[PDB]
């Protein structure tokens, strides 16, 4: 209900998480097997995009048969298709960049918003409404870690959420800096995998993920 | 009229033209001249910026005496600058960024407008208001060929025209990309051409450039 | 009072101090060795940060202290704390970024403002408001002397004060651009000099950095 609650509750999301997969359901019949490898892997907090027709039906058939997994929307664009994922049962909700209604609107929401930024002023507009907690996007070409850095000087009461360019190669990077709650990515949940079903590659590519973030 | 109508007719516009040239008029009697130069070399498409004070004077002369060439204006700041390009008789306008005012212009406009974009909430921005074509710039600063295929995943339904930074040596990488209409620069308008009138060696440069786009 | 007045004001200000020290205070007995020890490298204009607590009580014992000095205040994040720099009697003001309302409150206030941007939509943002002076921040991520001069062709009569990623490696590189009236930066303002108190090592590199700009 209030802004520094959502703060809170957003970042127990992220930091349970550690990594968000950034998921693009093509096929109905890909939900659950899709979840159940993510799961086993260690990735037990999903988000859905609405870039394709199956994004709400995904929301709620998980949202329904798979409770113990903690689901959100992404590439909400609108005010709109705010209200109808919030309705869908999303957790939480995601975006690509910011306006002025998607930020009114995660005020009003119950749920809490994790908006995407790439710049200051951005970040700024959305500091104003008493957002804490911010998606940097894309990561790699909006700076990547060089940037985390530089945000942290102005506005050092605010994590991130690097996602965009995040891989294997440098994911330990960015769970290095203390500012950064966890990454986003779609590095294990390759296209082709999915289509032929190859669940036991995904279930494999997550646990290494998870596996890869124990140190630093 | 509509905007779903302005989309498609930029679209058509840039498909067309295929290679958007940044003119900027420092002689008047350079108008026609530099026109025909352009035009034989296969670019029948130009972009008249308000850079300088004959910006106006030769989007009319253009529209008077060379009917057949597809003329817009660029470098739009305010509406008012908006509303004189319009009743210069430009076709289509351009604009570097985007405000909330341009956007709006372009919506009562009777002209479609190919607003500048940097960053995902400035696309968004637009995307709200009906836009779903957009100029990158500048592009190389910007991301590049990376950023337009970042921005693809978000926005799968938008087109770009990547300006700044485009030459010979990545012209193609840019034209690869399916969510490419066109590309904008200034190349093939050396400045000391123009002055000491080269007309010949903007001729060979145009022709060049249309001719290195026949493959991918 | 005028806005061209505040732009020549603020371009006034930022062409005899060269140099823009972001200072931080994290202790109060820092404020006046801080300050002299800048001074006499030659160093006469501060940015003091809101980004500490010392940061309000660092600009007034600095104004009723060191007269001599100009200090303006920065990390302004809302109207709220712009009023209140102002009172405290700051001489001017420097944002991260920009929203509309700071936009706004920098055209009622009597003190100039140089707001800092990042992308070309940023800065037809405060162009339409009157904003002719920018501060370009991330100056290295955001393109650095490359988007300096990208930004030079369509807003041809603005300048900028680079900060962010500006080192004595490149610090000639920005100044040699017509554009640029000065840049930003923490390079001589060592942590552990502020802590250790080795003020000699401070106005040493105030002095380097000031004689590292005697030629282009």
């Amino acid at each position: 209900l209030s802004m520094a609650d959502k703060a809170a509750r957003i970042d127990a999301i992220c930091e349970k998480a550690r990594i968000l997969p950034v998921i693009t359901i093509a096929r109905e019949e890909d939900i659950l097997p899709l979840a159940d490898a993510l799961a086993a892997g260690g990735i037990r907090t999903l988000e859905v995009t609405l870039r394709s027709q199956h994004g709400l039906k995904a929301i709620q058939v998980l949202r329904e048969q798979r409770p113990e997994l903690c689901v959100g929307a992404g590439t909400v664009l609108d005010r709109s298709m705010f209200a109808a994922v919030e309705a869908a049962g999303a957790q939480f909700v995601v975006t690509p960049g910011i306006t002025e209604d998607i930020l009114e609107a995660g005020v009003d929401s119950e749920i809490p918003l994790l908006p995407g930024i790439s710049t200051p002023s951005e970040i700024m507009m959305g500091y104003a409404l008493g957002y804490r907690r911010f998606k940097l996007f894309p990561a790699e070409i909006s700076g990547g870690v060089a940037a985390i850095k530089a945000f942290g000087g102005p506005f050092g009461d605010i994590r991130f959420c690097p996602t965009g360019g995040v891989n294997p190669a440098n994911v330990r990077n960015y769970m290095a800096l203390p500012n950064v709650m966890c990454v986003g990515t779609t590095w294990m949940l390759d296209s082709s995998w999915i289509k032929n079903g190859d669940w036991a590659r995904i279930e494999a590519c997550s646990a290494e993920a998870i596996a890869l973030l124990d140190a630093n």
